[PDB]
Formats: structure tokens, sequence, C-alpha cells
């Protein structure tokens, strides 16, 4: 079960320093600093993530959520990305979560991190190249050396 415990503004950018946002669309993706969309995307940049105490220790229990109008959290249900419709809850009875990811950092660098879904082992946070668009994907990944499952986060508390 899990208990939430502090949340903290977060900046999340991808192997080649694009910062995660959500579009118009609602779709999660990546900008290049220089893009002309960097001024409308950027109260779409602001990422809540929330710390959770584990009663079965897995690494750091978070959950990744945005603040529009309303408060919605990343889900990784039926192996895809989503945004539910849910603050982060204040308690989870189960073990498993669609909305929970275990942050874990890399080795050899503690500054990188991989989300890997805690209902799905193996299946990671993303980012992959679709024409034109940098995405945020659920990725099954058996190579934990992939940069493409590695983010920075940076707190904007202060």
């Amino acid at each position: 079960y899990f208990g939430k415990l502090e949340s903290k503004c977060s900046v999340i950018r991808n192997l080649n320093d694009q910062v995660l946002f959500i579009d118009q669309g609602n779709r999660p993706l990546f900008e290049d600093m220089t893009d002309s969309d960097s001024r409308d995307n950027a109260p779409r940049t602001i990422f809540i993530i929330s710390m959770y105490k584990d009663s079965q220790p897995r690494g750091m229990a978070v959950t990744i959520s945005v603040k529009s109008e309303k408060i919605s959290t990343l889900s990784s249900e039926n192996k895809i990305i989503s945004f539910k419709e849910m603050n982060p809850p204040d308690n989870i009875k189960d073990t498993k979560s669609d909305i929970i990811f275990f942050q874990r950092s890399v080795p050899g660098h503690d500054n990188k991190m991989q989300f890997e879904s805690s209902s799905y082992e193996g299946y990671f946070l993303a980012s992959e190249k679709e024409r034109d668009l940098f995405k945020l994907i659920l990725k099954k990944e058996d190579e934990l050396g992939d940069r493409s499952i590695m983010f920075t986060v940076q707190n904007c508390d202060g």
C-alpha cells in the first residue's frame, strides 16, 4: 500500500534536453527550447511529482500530475500513456497502481532517472521520435542502458 508524503513542482527533460509539455490535445510531447511554440507551451511544462511511502519498497514510488483547470495524473493503464482525471491520492490500498511509477537513478549517473510502471513490470516512460514530434510513450524496455528512457528532473519549488 502507498501513502502520499510530499509533492514537488518539477520540469522533466529527456536525453536531448528537450522539455516535457502537454499540448493542446492533451498529448505529452517534448519541445526544443528554440521552438517557436515554447512561449505558448510554457504553462504546460510544469509537472507535480508526488512521492509515496511504499509498504513494499521497490524504488521511489511517485505519481506525475499536471495542473490545468483541474489536476490530472499520468497513467500506464492498458500499457499506454494517458491522463486519469484525478488528483494524486492520499492513500492507495494496492501494491500496484496504474498511476504509480518507480523512479530510480541510473547506475553511475545519480541525476538521470528512469520511471517504471508499477502495474506493468519492465515498461518505462520513454521519449520517442515519431515523424516530426517527440512523444512521451510507455515502452517495454529490456535494455536499462537505453538513454531514451532516461530523464532529468528539475525542481521549480525553489
